[PDB]
């Protein structure tokens, strides 16, 4: 009823944290490309693990998603990270995109979350 809820919760946190990683190196005048690698990989295998394990269906969907809109803005790396963002528009779109939509993930589970603490409330 609930606690699977509170797993949407942490799955969206923790690629909040691992985006922000992702930003942090890129903004660095040299990035390190295994760094970066690393951190791309984690922030796909959490979400991927995530999605497996996410039993909510309106979860599922928004976890779907986030995986399109990362993608979308993980399109935008350049193949030379010493090489200049070659569409800042759109990597600031996708950059925004991804982030609003671990919010809403968020928001999502919480909502979940309250929706099964009234039912419990009357189920006995």
């Amino acid at each position: 009823r609930m606690s699977h809820h509170y797993a949407t919760i942490e799955v969206s946190q923790q690629l909040e944290q691992l985006l922000g990683d992702q930003l942090v190196i890129l903004l660095r005048e040299t990035p390190d490309g295994q760094a970066l690698e690393r951190s791309q990989n984690d922030f796909r295998r959490v979400l991927e693990q995530g999605r497996a394990n996410t039993v909510d269906s309106a979860e599922q969907a928004a976890l779907d998603g986030v995986r399109d809109a990362y993608l979308q803005l993980q399109a935008h790396t350049p193949a030379l990270l010493e090489a200049p963002m070659a569409d800042n528009d759109g990597f600031s779109e996708a950059f925004n995109g991804l982030r609003l939509r671990l919010q809403d993930l968020q928001q999502l589970a919480l909502a979940g979350i309250s929706e099964a603490e009234t039912s419990a409330r009357h189920r006995a």
